[PDB]
């Protein structure tokens, strides 16, 4: 298990336009592509994000392609965020990807109403954190993929994901 087998089972894959849990176009691994109710305007940010008029389809190799963006850009992210990065630093390598896992569905802002979760984790008060990470919209609205991250960052092993 990696970061990418992990979000490629809790994101799926389909390689034509759907909505997410949200209701929100998407393609792909879980690539937004607009909260915009218009398909049309979804479509527009898929074309301008493939490079070319892909009539709401991409191909597995594209989506792969988005996927390796989108991991990338989430990690950095952390790195760039003053509150992520120092609980990021101070975890192991599979506790690291439950974080990046998260800012992959909430966006980066969400993860850093966390405060005190955050704060449980940089102290490795892993059961602390796990039941407070669970006291979320993020798990009751999806509350079969959430207890899979927060298993991850209680035991810092892949049990979750077999
Ligand atoms: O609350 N988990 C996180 C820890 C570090 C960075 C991002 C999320």
């Amino acid at each position: 298990m990696n970061i990418f087998e992990m979000l490629r089972i809790d994101e799926g894959l389909r390689l034509k336009i759907y909505k997410d849990t949200e209701g929100y176009y998407t393609i792909g691994i879980g690539h937004l592509l607009t909260k915009s109710p218009d398909l049309n305007a979804a479509k527009s940010e898929l074309d301008k994000a493939i490079g070319r008029n892909c009539n709401g389809v991409i191909t597995k190799d594209e989506a792969e392609k988005l996927f390796n963006q989108d991991v990338d850009a989430a990690v950095r992210g952390i790195l760039r965020n003053a509150k992520l990065k120092p609980v990021y630093d101070s975890l192991d390598a599979v506790r690291r990807c439950a974080a990046i896992n998260q800012v992959f569905q909430m966006g980066e802002t969400g993860v850093a109403g966390f405060t005190n979760s955050l704060r449980m984790l940089q102290q490795k008060r892993w059961d602390e954190a796990a039941v407070n990470l669970a006291k979320s919209r993020w798990y009751n609205q999806t509350p079969d993929r959430a207890k899979r991250v927060i298993t991850t960052f209680r035991t810092g092993t892949w049990d979750a994901y077999k």
